[PDB]
DNA sequence: GGGTGGGTAGGGTGGGT
Protein backbone atom coordinates (compact mmCIF):
# COMPACT_ATOMS: atom_id res chain seq x y z
CA UNK A 1 0.00 0.00 0.00
CA UNK A 2 2.12 2.65 -1.02
CA UNK A 3 1.34 6.51 0.09
CA UNK A 4 -1.14 8.63 -1.28
CA UNK A 5 -0.16 11.34 0.21
CA UNK A 6 2.33 12.14 -2.78
CA UNK A 7 -0.56 12.38 -5.10
CA UNK A 8 -2.52 14.41 -3.05
CA UNK A 9 -2.37 17.37 -5.49
CA UNK A 10 -3.40 19.70 -8.26
CA UNK A 11 -0.54 20.08 -9.71
CA UNK A 12 -1.08 18.06 -12.54
CA UNK A 13 -1.64 18.90 -16.31
CA UNK A 14 -5.11 17.27 -16.31
CA UNK A 15 -6.15 18.79 -12.60
CA UNK A 16 -7.98 21.70 -13.89
CA UNK A 17 -10.28 19.21 -16.37
CA UNK A 18 -10.77 17.22 -12.83
CA UNK A 19 -11.81 20.49 -10.90
CA UNK A 20 -13.91 21.28 -13.95
CA UNK A 21 -15.71 18.23 -14.18
CA UNK A 22 -16.16 17.11 -10.30
CA UNK A 23 -17.55 20.90 -9.89
CA UNK A 24 -19.68 21.95 -13.42
CA UNK A 25 -20.63 17.80 -13.96
CA UNK A 26 -20.96 16.29 -10.61
CA UNK A 27 -22.26 19.36 -8.45
CA UNK A 28 -19.18 18.35 -5.51
CA UNK A 29 -17.68 20.87 -3.53
CA UNK A 30 -14.58 19.16 -2.01
CA UNK A 31 -12.95 15.64 -2.52
CA UNK A 32 -13.64 12.58 -0.23
CA UNK A 33 -10.30 11.39 1.43
CA UNK A 34 -8.04 9.65 -1.13
CA UNK A 35 -10.60 10.37 -4.01
CA UNK A 36 -8.03 12.70 -5.09
CA UNK A 37 -5.70 10.14 -4.52
CA UNK A 38 -6.99 7.71 -6.60
CA UNK A 39 -7.99 9.76 -9.03
CA UNK A 40 -4.74 11.03 -10.17
CA UNK A 41 -3.26 8.00 -10.42
CA UNK A 42 -5.60 6.63 -13.32
CA UNK A 43 -5.04 9.67 -14.76
CA UNK A 44 -1.15 8.59 -14.58
CA UNK A 45 -1.70 5.62 -15.99
CA UNK A 46 -1.08 3.82 -13.23
CA UNK A 47 -2.89 1.07 -12.09
CA UNK A 48 -4.70 1.21 -8.74
CA UNK A 49 -6.79 -0.54 -6.56
CA UNK A 50 -9.56 1.51 -3.96
CA UNK A 51 -10.37 -0.07 -0.96
CA UNK A 52 -13.27 2.31 0.97
CA UNK A 53 -16.08 1.38 2.82
CA UNK A 54 -19.92 0.84 0.92
CA UNK A 55 -21.08 4.90 0.54
CA UNK A 56 -17.60 5.90 0.11
CA UNK A 57 -17.60 7.41 -2.58
CA UNK A 58 -15.68 4.68 -4.80
CA UNK A 59 -18.03 5.20 -8.16
CA UNK A 60 -16.37 9.02 -8.61
CA UNK A 61 -13.16 7.98 -8.99
CA UNK A 62 -13.80 6.12 -12.10
CA UNK A 63 -16.35 7.87 -13.23
CA UNK A 64 -14.83 11.20 -13.06
CA UNK A 65 -11.82 10.28 -14.87
CA UNK A 66 -13.87 8.81 -17.77
CA UNK A 67 -15.29 12.64 -18.39
CA UNK A 68 -11.30 13.76 -18.28
CA UNK A 69 -10.37 12.06 -21.63
CA UNK A 70 -11.74 11.72 -24.96
CA UNK A 71 -13.42 7.79 -25.44
CA UNK A 72 -15.25 5.75 -22.85
CA UNK A 73 -14.19 4.00 -20.04
CA UNK A 74 -15.26 -0.13 -19.60
CA UNK A 75 -16.67 -1.13 -16.50
CA UNK A 76 -16.94 -4.96 -14.92
CA UNK A 77 -19.41 -5.35 -12.63
CA UNK A 78 -20.96 -8.61 -11.06
CA UNK A 79 -24.97 -7.45 -10.80
CA UNK A 80 -27.07 -5.84 -13.22
CA UNK A 81 -29.25 -4.08 -9.89
CA UNK A 82 -25.93 -2.22 -9.27
CA UNK A 83 -25.10 -1.15 -12.94
CA UNK A 84 -28.96 -0.04 -12.83
CA UNK A 85 -27.89 2.13 -9.79
CA UNK A 86 -24.97 3.88 -11.67
CA UNK A 87 -27.03 4.49 -14.68
CA UNK A 88 -29.67 5.85 -12.79
CA UNK A 89 -26.75 8.58 -11.15
CA UNK A 90 -25.49 8.78 -14.67
CA UNK A 91 -28.48 9.64 -16.37
CA UNK A 92 -29.37 12.00 -13.63
CA UNK A 93 -26.13 14.03 -14.05
CA UNK A 94 -26.54 14.00 -18.18
CA UNK A 95 -23.54 11.92 -18.67
CA UNK A 96 -24.02 9.15 -21.44
CA UNK A 97 -23.78 5.59 -20.47
CA UNK A 98 -25.08 2.16 -20.97
CA UNK A 99 -25.35 -1.47 -19.78
CA UNK A 100 -24.58 -5.06 -21.61
CA UNK A 101 -26.00 -8.19 -19.74
CA UNK A 102 -27.86 -11.53 -20.25
CA UNK A 103 -31.01 -10.34 -20.20
CA UNK A 104 -30.03 -7.27 -23.14
CA UNK A 105 -31.93 -7.53 -26.03
CA UNK A 106 -29.95 -8.33 -29.93
CA UNK A 107 -30.54 -5.00 -31.02
CA UNK A 108 -29.34 -3.49 -28.03
CA UNK A 109 -26.42 -5.60 -28.60
CA UNK A 110 -25.88 -4.21 -31.80
CA UNK A 111 -26.36 -0.63 -30.62
CA UNK A 112 -23.68 -0.77 -27.99
CA UNK A 113 -21.75 -2.87 -30.77
CA UNK A 114 -21.97 0.39 -33.06
CA UNK A 115 -21.45 2.58 -30.14
CA UNK A 116 -17.87 0.75 -29.24
CA UNK A 117 -16.62 1.42 -32.46
CA UNK A 118 -18.20 4.82 -33.59
CA UNK A 119 -16.01 7.94 -34.30
CA UNK A 120 -18.25 10.45 -32.59
CA UNK A 121 -20.06 8.66 -30.08
CA UNK A 122 -21.59 10.19 -26.70
CA UNK A 123 -20.96 6.59 -24.66
CA UNK A 124 -18.54 7.64 -21.92
CA UNK A 125 -19.06 4.58 -19.69
CA UNK A 126 -20.66 1.03 -20.55
CA UNK A 127 -21.02 -1.85 -17.71
CA UNK A 128 -20.61 -4.96 -18.74
CA UNK A 129 -20.88 -8.22 -16.38
CA UNK A 130 -17.86 -10.52 -16.46
CA UNK A 131 -19.75 -12.98 -18.61
CA UNK A 132 -19.48 -10.57 -21.83
CA UNK A 133 -15.64 -11.15 -21.50
CA UNK A 134 -15.52 -14.29 -20.67
CA UNK A 135 -18.19 -15.95 -22.84
CA UNK A 136 -18.66 -13.25 -25.53
CA UNK A 137 -15.99 -13.45 -27.96
CA UNK A 138 -18.07 -11.15 -30.59
CA UNK A 139 -18.23 -8.29 -27.62
CA UNK A 140 -14.43 -8.85 -27.30
CA UNK A 141 -13.84 -8.39 -31.15
CA UNK A 142 -15.65 -5.25 -30.52
CA UNK A 143 -13.26 -4.27 -27.48
CA UNK A 144 -10.18 -5.04 -29.75
CA UNK A 145 -11.42 -2.65 -32.53
CA UNK A 146 -12.29 0.16 -30.07
CA UNK A 147 -8.55 -0.51 -27.88
CA UNK A 148 -6.95 -0.42 -31.54
CA UNK A 149 -8.88 3.06 -32.24
CA UNK A 150 -7.84 4.56 -28.67
CA UNK A 151 -11.76 4.53 -28.04
CA UNK A 152 -11.43 3.40 -24.49
CA UNK A 153 -8.32 3.69 -22.51
CA UNK A 154 -9.32 2.35 -18.94
CA UNK A 155 -11.11 0.31 -17.23
CA UNK A 156 -12.75 -0.38 -14.01
CA UNK A 157 -13.86 -3.77 -12.05
CA UNK A 158 -15.80 -2.76 -9.65
CA UNK A 159 -16.14 -5.47 -6.74
CA UNK A 160 -12.74 -6.66 -7.65
CA UNK A 161 -12.46 -8.86 -4.71
CA UNK A 162 -14.59 -11.10 -7.04
CA UNK A 163 -11.94 -12.08 -8.85
CA UNK A 164 -9.64 -14.12 -5.92
CA UNK A 165 -11.36 -17.30 -4.65
CA UNK A 166 -10.97 -15.94 -1.00
CA UNK A 167 -13.45 -12.80 -1.74
CA UNK A 168 -16.61 -13.06 -0.62
CA UNK A 169 -19.03 -13.57 -3.74
CA UNK A 170 -16.34 -15.22 -5.94
CA UNK A 171 -17.14 -15.43 -9.00
CA UNK A 172 -15.47 -17.91 -12.00
CA UNK A 173 -16.68 -15.27 -14.58
CA UNK A 174 -14.12 -12.88 -12.95
CA UNK A 175 -11.52 -15.34 -12.82
CA UNK A 176 -11.14 -14.90 -16.69
CA UNK A 177 -10.85 -11.03 -16.14
CA UNK A 178 -6.90 -11.64 -16.61
CA UNK A 179 -7.62 -11.08 -20.48
CA UNK A 180 -8.17 -7.54 -20.41
CA UNK A 181 -4.54 -6.39 -19.19
CA UNK A 182 -2.81 -9.40 -21.38
CA UNK A 183 -5.00 -8.23 -24.61
CA UNK A 184 -5.24 -4.36 -23.50
CA UNK A 185 -1.78 -3.35 -22.19
CA UNK A 186 -1.92 0.58 -22.72
CA UNK A 187 -5.29 0.84 -21.04
CA UNK A 188 -4.92 1.65 -17.36
CA UNK A 189 -6.93 -0.73 -14.41
CA UNK A 190 -8.57 0.60 -11.81
CA UNK A 191 -10.02 -2.22 -8.98
CA UNK A 192 -12.81 -0.85 -6.28
CA UNK A 193 -14.17 -2.75 -3.42
CA UNK A 194 -15.13 -2.43 0.76
CA UNK A 195 -14.17 -5.75 1.86
CA UNK A 196 -10.58 -6.75 1.39
CA UNK A 197 -8.22 -8.17 3.50
CA UNK A 198 -4.52 -7.61 2.10
CA UNK A 199 -4.17 -11.37 0.61
CA UNK A 200 -7.27 -11.22 -1.34
CA UNK A 201 -6.00 -7.75 -2.44
CA UNK A 202 -2.71 -9.61 -4.33
CA UNK A 203 -4.49 -12.79 -4.93
CA UNK A 204 -6.98 -10.31 -7.56
CA UNK A 205 -3.64 -8.38 -8.48
CA UNK A 206 -2.44 -11.91 -9.38
CA UNK A 207 -5.49 -12.95 -11.73
CA UNK A 208 -5.65 -9.54 -13.59
CA UNK A 209 -2.06 -9.62 -13.93
CA UNK A 210 -1.51 -6.36 -13.36
CA UNK A 211 2.09 -6.87 -12.10
CA UNK A 212 2.66 -3.20 -9.82
CA UNK A 213 -0.22 -1.89 -8.45
CA UNK A 214 -0.92 0.63 -5.87
CA UNK A 215 -3.53 0.09 -3.49
CA UNK A 216 -4.90 2.73 -1.05
CA UNK A 217 -7.07 2.25 1.82
CA UNK A 218 -9.45 3.88 3.64
CA UNK A 219 -9.37 4.67 7.70
CA UNK A 220 -11.36 2.48 9.67
CA UNK A 221 -12.00 4.83 12.40
CA UNK A 222 -15.19 7.23 11.65
CA UNK A 223 -14.47 9.60 14.69
CA UNK A 224 -18.14 10.97 13.91
CA UNK A 225 -19.94 8.20 14.36
CA UNK A 226 -21.51 7.26 17.72
CA UNK A 227 -21.87 3.59 19.07
CA UNK A 228 -24.63 2.02 21.05
CA UNK A 229 -26.19 -1.19 22.42
CA UNK A 230 -29.41 -1.12 23.63
CA UNK A 231 -31.85 -3.87 24.82
CA UNK A 232 -34.04 -4.95 22.58
CA UNK A 233 -38.19 -5.35 23.96
CA UNK A 234 -39.71 -8.89 23.96
CA UNK A 235 -42.42 -7.70 22.55
CA UNK A 236 -43.05 -6.09 18.98
CA UNK A 237 -44.97 -3.14 19.42
CA UNK A 238 -43.49 -1.44 22.23
CA UNK A 239 -40.29 -1.67 20.06
CA UNK A 240 -41.40 0.52 17.19
CA UNK A 241 -43.40 2.62 20.43
CA UNK A 242 -39.89 3.45 21.75
CA UNK A 243 -38.33 4.10 18.23
CA UNK A 244 -40.86 6.41 17.56
CA UNK A 245 -40.40 7.83 20.88
CA UNK A 246 -36.13 8.36 19.89
CA UNK A 247 -36.86 9.42 16.62
CA UNK A 248 -39.50 12.47 17.87
CA UNK A 249 -37.46 13.11 20.95
CA UNK A 250 -33.66 13.42 19.75
CA UNK A 251 -33.77 13.45 15.79
CA UNK A 252 -36.96 15.12 14.95
CA UNK A 253 -36.96 15.96 11.18
CA UNK A 254 -33.70 14.36 10.59
CA UNK A 255 -32.77 11.47 8.31
CA UNK A 256 -32.23 8.21 9.05
CA UNK A 257 -31.71 4.82 8.47
CA UNK A 258 -33.42 1.16 9.92
CA UNK A 259 -31.55 -2.21 9.08
CA UNK A 260 -33.74 -5.05 9.36
CA UNK A 261 -33.09 -8.96 9.33
CA UNK A 262 -35.44 -9.34 6.62
CA UNK A 263 -37.42 -8.16 3.95
CA UNK A 264 -40.69 -8.52 5.42
CA UNK A 265 -39.36 -7.29 8.50
CA UNK A 266 -38.47 -4.09 6.45
CA UNK A 267 -42.34 -3.59 5.07
CA UNK A 268 -43.66 -4.46 8.69
CA UNK A 269 -41.40 -1.52 10.37
CA UNK A 270 -42.12 0.85 7.69
CA UNK A 271 -45.89 0.62 8.19
CA UNK A 272 -46.01 0.99 11.62
CA UNK A 273 -43.76 3.55 11.54
CA UNK A 274 -46.29 5.15 8.89
CA UNK A 275 -49.24 4.35 11.06
CA UNK A 276 -47.31 6.81 14.11
CA UNK A 277 -46.71 9.54 12.30
CA UNK A 278 -43.04 8.94 11.04
CA UNK A 279 -42.58 9.31 7.01
CA UNK A 280 -40.94 6.11 6.21
CA UNK A 281 -39.97 3.80 3.25
CA UNK A 282 -38.82 0.43 2.86
CA UNK A 283 -36.00 -0.27 0.44
CA UNK A 284 -34.01 -3.62 -0.36
CA UNK A 285 -32.77 -4.50 -3.97
CA UNK A 286 -35.67 -6.64 -4.58
CA UNK A 287 -37.14 -3.18 -5.25
CA UNK A 288 -38.08 -2.57 -9.20
CA UNK A 289 -35.96 0.02 -10.39
CA UNK A 290 -39.31 2.51 -10.52
CA UNK A 291 -39.70 2.16 -6.74
CA UNK A 292 -35.88 2.27 -6.05
CA UNK A 293 -36.37 5.64 -7.93
CA UNK A 294 -39.33 6.81 -6.10
CA UNK A 295 -37.95 5.99 -2.70
CA UNK A 296 -34.29 7.72 -3.66
CA UNK A 297 -36.24 10.70 -4.88
CA UNK A 298 -38.33 10.73 -1.91
CA UNK A 299 -35.45 10.80 0.31
CA UNK A 300 -33.03 13.11 -1.05
CA UNK A 301 -36.16 15.35 -0.86
CA UNK A 302 -36.78 14.78 3.01
CA UNK A 303 -39.97 13.59 1.21
CA UNK A 304 -39.36 10.26 3.73
CA UNK A 305 -37.64 10.68 6.86
CA UNK A 306 -36.61 7.17 7.72
CA UNK A 307 -35.47 4.39 5.24
CA UNK A 308 -35.73 1.40 6.27
CA UNK A 309 -33.46 -1.35 4.72
CA UNK A 310 -32.67 -5.05 5.10
CA UNK A 311 -28.87 -5.90 6.15
CA UNK A 312 -28.96 -8.85 3.49
CA UNK A 313 -28.26 -6.52 0.82
CA UNK A 314 -29.91 -2.88 0.75
CA UNK A 315 -27.21 -1.13 -0.32
CA UNK A 316 -28.55 1.96 -3.02
CA UNK A 317 -28.81 4.18 0.33
CA UNK A 318 -26.52 7.20 0.01
CA UNK A 319 -27.27 10.44 1.24
CA UNK A 320 -24.54 12.38 3.09
CA UNK A 321 -27.22 13.93 6.40
CA UNK A 322 -27.53 10.39 7.77
CA UNK A 323 -28.15 11.98 11.27
CA UNK A 324 -28.61 8.48 12.57
CA UNK A 325 -28.55 4.54 12.05
CA UNK A 326 -30.55 2.05 14.06
CA UNK A 327 -30.73 -1.83 13.43
CA UNK A 328 -34.04 -3.53 14.48
CA UNK A 329 -32.20 -6.29 14.87
CA UNK A 330 -28.42 -7.12 15.37
CA UNK A 331 -25.98 -7.61 11.94
CA UNK A 332 -25.29 -11.09 11.30
CA UNK A 333 -21.44 -10.53 11.63
CA UNK A 334 -19.01 -7.60 12.82
CA UNK A 335 -18.09 -7.10 9.11
CA UNK A 336 -21.63 -6.36 8.05
CA UNK A 337 -21.96 -4.56 10.87
CA UNK A 338 -19.30 -1.81 10.25
CA UNK A 339 -20.45 -1.90 6.66
CA UNK A 340 -24.56 -0.76 7.53
CA UNK A 341 -23.60 1.41 10.60
CA UNK A 342 -21.20 3.57 8.90
CA UNK A 343 -23.95 4.87 5.75
CA UNK A 344 -24.38 7.44 8.43
CA UNK A 345 -22.25 10.90 8.73
CA UNK A 346 -21.06 10.89 5.32
CA UNK A 347 -20.86 14.60 5.83
CA UNK A 348 -18.58 14.10 9.12
CA UNK A 349 -21.16 15.81 11.18
CA UNK A 350 -21.97 13.48 14.34
CA UNK A 351 -24.37 10.67 13.84
CA UNK A 352 -25.55 8.32 16.41
CA UNK A 353 -25.58 4.27 15.69
CA UNK A 354 -27.97 2.11 17.98
CA UNK A 355 -27.94 -1.39 17.63
CA UNK A 356 -30.83 -2.78 19.94
CA UNK A 357 -29.49 -6.48 20.90
CA UNK A 358 -32.26 -9.26 21.33
CA UNK A 359 -31.73 -12.78 22.83
CA UNK A 360 -34.53 -14.00 20.16
CA UNK A 361 -32.42 -12.26 16.63
CA UNK A 362 -29.38 -14.95 17.90
CA UNK A 363 -31.29 -17.82 17.09
CA UNK A 364 -33.09 -16.52 14.32
CA UNK A 365 -29.90 -15.48 12.78
CA UNK A 366 -28.21 -18.29 13.28
CA UNK A 367 -30.41 -20.88 11.32
CA UNK A 368 -29.81 -18.65 8.44
CA UNK A 369 -26.26 -18.85 8.67
CA UNK A 370 -26.21 -22.53 9.24
CA UNK A 371 -24.73 -23.29 5.68
CA UNK A 372 -21.83 -20.82 6.22
CA UNK A 373 -18.43 -22.18 7.41
CA UNK A 374 -18.08 -19.45 9.62
CA UNK A 375 -21.97 -17.96 10.04
CA UNK A 376 -21.49 -18.92 13.71
CA UNK A 377 -18.62 -18.19 15.08
CA UNK A 378 -19.47 -14.18 13.02
CA UNK A 379 -22.67 -14.37 14.32
CA UNK A 380 -21.31 -15.02 18.34
CA UNK A 381 -18.78 -12.69 17.64
CA UNK A 382 -21.47 -10.16 17.16
CA UNK A 383 -23.15 -11.41 20.19
CA UNK A 384 -19.97 -10.62 22.49
CA UNK A 385 -19.95 -7.28 21.28
CA UNK A 386 -23.81 -6.77 22.67
CA UNK A 387 -22.99 -8.60 26.10
CA UNK A 388 -20.05 -5.91 26.68
CA UNK A 389 -21.04 -3.30 28.68
CA UNK A 390 -17.52 -1.43 29.93
CA UNK A 391 -14.93 -1.97 26.94
CA UNK A 392 -15.10 0.85 24.54
CA UNK A 393 -17.05 -0.04 21.22
CA UNK A 394 -13.98 1.17 18.61
CA UNK A 395 -11.35 -1.07 20.50
CA UNK A 396 -14.40 -3.93 20.55
CA UNK A 397 -14.76 -3.66 16.51
CA UNK A 398 -11.20 -3.13 15.88
CA UNK A 399 -10.23 -6.40 17.51
CA UNK A 400 -12.56 -7.88 14.94
CA UNK A 401 -10.27 -6.68 12.40
CA UNK A 402 -6.65 -8.17 12.20
CA UNK A 403 -6.25 -6.23 9.06
CA UNK A 404 -6.24 -2.63 11.00
CA UNK A 405 -5.01 -1.46 14.19
CA UNK A 406 -6.89 1.63 15.41
CA UNK A 407 -5.37 3.68 18.23
CA UNK A 408 -7.75 6.87 18.06
CA UNK A 409 -9.58 7.97 20.59
CA UNK A 410 -12.98 7.16 21.38
CA UNK A 411 -13.88 10.69 22.64
CA UNK A 412 -16.91 10.01 24.17
CA UNK A 413 -18.23 8.59 21.45
CA UNK A 414 -19.91 5.49 22.49
CA UNK A 415 -22.28 3.95 25.33
CA UNK A 416 -19.39 2.23 27.33
CA UNK A 417 -17.00 5.19 27.27
CA UNK A 418 -19.66 7.58 28.00
CA UNK A 419 -21.78 6.31 31.46
CA UNK A 420 -19.21 6.29 34.70
CA UNK A 421 -20.09 3.28 36.65
CA UNK A 422 -18.44 0.07 38.14
CA UNK A 423 -19.10 -3.13 37.33
CA UNK A 424 -18.64 -6.87 39.65
CA UNK A 425 -17.69 -10.61 38.82
CA UNK A 426 -21.44 -12.25 39.15
CA UNK A 427 -20.87 -16.07 40.25
CA UNK A 428 -23.26 -17.83 37.89
CA UNK A 429 -21.82 -21.09 38.38
CA UNK A 430 -25.09 -22.07 39.80
CA UNK A 431 -27.06 -21.10 37.20
CA UNK A 432 -25.49 -22.87 34.44
CA UNK A 433 -25.68 -26.47 36.84
CA UNK A 434 -29.33 -25.82 37.12
CA UNK A 435 -29.72 -25.55 33.30
CA UNK A 436 -27.75 -28.39 32.77
CA UNK A 437 -30.06 -30.60 34.65
CA UNK A 438 -32.97 -29.11 32.56
CA UNK A 439 -30.98 -30.09 29.18
CA UNK A 440 -30.06 -33.71 30.60
CA UNK A 441 -33.37 -34.98 31.96
CA UNK A 442 -34.52 -33.60 27.81
CA UNK A 443 -31.91 -36.12 26.86
CA UNK A 444 -33.48 -39.38 28.92
CA UNK A 445 -37.31 -37.86 27.81
CA UNK A 446 -36.00 -37.82 24.25
CA UNK A 447 -37.21 -34.47 23.59
CA UNK A 448 -35.45 -30.81 22.36
CA UNK A 449 -35.87 -27.72 24.13
CA UNK A 450 -35.51 -24.43 22.25
CA UNK A 451 -34.16 -21.64 23.80
CA UNK A 452 -37.65 -20.24 24.73
CA UNK A 453 -38.84 -23.52 26.14
CA UNK A 454 -35.46 -24.02 28.50
CA UNK A 455 -35.68 -20.53 30.04
CA UNK A 456 -39.33 -21.26 30.96
CA UNK A 457 -38.54 -24.59 32.69
CA UNK A 458 -35.68 -22.03 34.80
CA UNK A 459 -38.39 -19.58 35.54
CA UNK A 460 -40.86 -22.11 36.21
CA UNK A 461 -42.99 -21.56 33.28
CA UNK A 462 -44.12 -23.78 30.10
CA UNK A 463 -45.27 -27.73 30.26
CA UNK A 464 -44.91 -28.89 33.59
CA UNK A 465 -43.48 -32.04 32.03
CA UNK A 466 -39.93 -30.54 31.03
CA UNK A 467 -39.22 -29.62 35.05
CA UNK A 468 -36.66 -30.27 38.13
CA UNK A 469 -38.12 -30.44 41.40
CA UNK A 470 -34.88 -28.96 42.99
CA UNK A 471 -34.20 -26.23 40.34
CA UNK A 472 -35.12 -22.28 42.10
CA UNK A 473 -36.24 -19.60 40.33
CA UNK A 474 -33.80 -17.29 39.21
CA UNK A 475 -36.15 -14.25 40.68
CA UNK A 476 -34.56 -12.03 37.96
CA UNK A 477 -35.80 -9.98 35.33
CA UNK A 478 -36.00 -12.31 31.99
CA UNK A 479 -34.04 -10.32 29.95
CA UNK A 480 -31.55 -10.69 32.55
CA UNK A 481 -32.01 -14.86 32.31
CA UNK A 482 -31.67 -14.18 28.30
CA UNK A 483 -27.98 -13.09 28.82
CA UNK A 484 -26.65 -15.63 31.28
CA UNK A 485 -28.14 -17.87 28.70
CA UNK A 486 -26.34 -16.35 26.15
CA UNK A 487 -23.08 -15.98 27.99
CA UNK A 488 -23.06 -19.64 28.60
CA UNK A 489 -23.65 -20.05 24.67
CA UNK A 490 -20.90 -17.75 24.39
CA UNK A 491 -18.51 -19.80 26.49
CA UNK A 492 -19.52 -23.70 25.11
CA UNK A 493 -20.83 -24.48 28.43
CA UNK A 494 -23.75 -24.78 26.07
CA UNK A 495 -24.01 -25.27 22.44
CA UNK A 496 -26.30 -24.94 19.41
CA UNK A 497 -27.75 -27.94 18.03
CA UNK A 498 -29.64 -26.96 14.32
CA UNK A 499 -32.52 -29.59 12.94
CA UNK A 500 -33.49 -29.16 9.66
CA UNK A 501 -37.45 -29.49 9.34
CA UNK A 502 -39.85 -28.86 6.07
CA UNK A 503 -40.59 -25.83 7.36
CA UNK A 504 -37.25 -24.44 8.40
CA UNK A 505 -34.45 -24.53 10.85
CA UNK A 506 -34.78 -24.18 13.85
CA UNK A 507 -31.87 -24.38 16.76
CA UNK A 508 -32.24 -25.94 19.49
CA UNK A 509 -30.09 -26.02 23.03
CA UNK A 510 -27.51 -28.61 24.02
CA UNK A 511 -25.10 -29.56 26.47
CA UNK A 512 -21.95 -27.75 25.65
CA UNK A 513 -18.45 -28.69 25.08
CA UNK A 514 -17.23 -27.08 28.05
CA UNK A 515 -19.45 -28.55 30.46
CA UNK A 516 -17.61 -31.52 32.15
CA UNK A 517 -15.05 -28.63 33.55
CA UNK A 518 -18.41 -28.35 36.07
CA UNK A 519 -17.28 -31.94 37.54
CA UNK A 520 -14.44 -29.57 39.58
CA UNK A 521 -16.06 -28.09 42.27
CA UNK A 522 -13.91 -25.28 42.49
CA UNK A 523 -14.95 -24.04 39.05
CA UNK A 524 -16.53 -21.13 38.68
CA UNK A 525 -18.15 -19.22 36.54
CA UNK A 526 -18.33 -15.38 36.16
CA UNK A 527 -19.90 -12.21 34.16
CA UNK A 528 -19.52 -8.41 34.36
CA UNK A 529 -22.07 -6.57 35.55
CA UNK A 530 -23.40 -3.04 37.01
CA UNK A 531 -23.24 -2.07 40.67
C1' DG B 1 -58.87 -26.47 2.31
C1' DG B 2 -55.27 -30.53 1.35
C1' DG B 3 -50.37 -32.49 0.93
C1' DT B 4 -49.72 -35.39 -6.01
C1' DG B 5 -50.13 -27.84 -5.11
C1' DG B 6 -45.18 -26.73 -2.84
C1' DG B 7 -41.53 -25.51 1.16
C1' DT B 8 -34.43 -23.09 -3.37
C1' DA B 9 -39.93 -22.20 -2.17
C1' DG B 10 -45.40 -18.16 -1.40
C1' DG B 11 -45.47 -17.62 3.92
C1' DG B 12 -47.09 -18.57 8.89
C1' DT B 13 -50.16 -12.69 11.39
C1' DG B 14 -53.91 -16.94 6.03
C1' DG B 15 -55.71 -21.59 8.52
C1' DG B 16 -55.03 -26.88 10.11
C1' DT B 17 -52.25 -29.28 12.37
N1 LIG C 1 -16.39 14.13 -3.09
C1 LIG C 1 -17.69 13.89 -2.75
N2 LIG C 1 -18.42 14.81 -2.08
C2 LIG C 1 -19.69 14.58 -1.73
N3 LIG C 1 -20.35 13.45 -2.01
C3 LIG C 1 -19.75 12.45 -2.68
C4 LIG C 1 -18.35 12.61 -3.09
N4 LIG C 1 -18.01 11.46 -3.73
C5 LIG C 1 -19.09 10.65 -3.73
N5 LIG C 1 -20.13 11.23 -3.09
C6 LIG C 1 -21.49 10.66 -2.89
O1 LIG C 1 -21.46 9.46 -2.11
C7 LIG C 1 -22.57 8.65 -2.49
C8 LIG C 1 -22.20 7.17 -2.49
O2 LIG C 1 -21.12 6.94 -3.39
P1 LIG C 1 -21.02 5.54 -4.19
O3 LIG C 1 -20.70 5.89 -5.61
O4 LIG C 1 -22.24 4.72 -3.86
O5 LIG C 1 -19.70 4.88 -3.52
P2 LIG C 1 -19.50 3.29 -3.23
O6 LIG C 1 -19.12 2.74 -4.57
O7 LIG C 1 -18.39 3.27 -2.22
O8 LIG C 1 -20.81 2.78 -2.72
C9 LIG C 1 -23.01 9.10 -3.86
O9 LIG C 1 -24.36 9.51 -3.80
C10 LIG C 1 -22.13 10.27 -4.21
O10 LIG C 1 -22.91 11.33 -4.75
K1 LIG D 1 -21.40 9.56 -8.06
K1 LIG E 1 -49.61 -24.89 3.90
K1 LIG F 1 -52.98 -21.51 -0.73
K1 LIG G 1 -51.27 -23.30 1.69
MG1 LIG H 1 -20.37 0.72 -4.86
ZN1 LIG I 1 -15.60 4.42 23.36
Amino acid sequence: DSSPAAWNKEDFPWSGKVKDILQNVFKLEKFRPLQLETINVTMAGKEVFLVMPTGGGKSLCYQLPALCSDGFTLVICPLISLMEDQLMVLKQLGISATMLNASSSKEHVKWVHAEMVNKNSELKLIYVTPEKIAKSKMFMSRLEKAYEARRFTRIAVDEVHCCSQWGHDFRPDYKALGILKRQFPNASLIGLTATATNHVLTDAQKILCIEKCFTFTASFNRPNLYYEVRQKPSNTEDFIEDIVKLINGRYKGQSGIIYCFSQKDSEQVTVSLQNLGIHAGAYHANLEPEDKTTVHRKWSANEIQVVVATVAFGMGIDKPDVRFVIHHSMSKSMENYYQESGRAGRDDMKADCILYYGFGDIFRISSMVVMENVGQQKLYEMVSYCQNISKCRRVLMAQHFDEVWNSEACNKMCDNCCKDSAFERKNITEYCRDLIKILKQAEELNEKLTPLKLIDSWMGKGAAKLRVAGVVAPTLPREDLEKIIAHFLIQQYLKEDYSFTAYATISYLKIGPKANLLNNEAHAITMQVTK
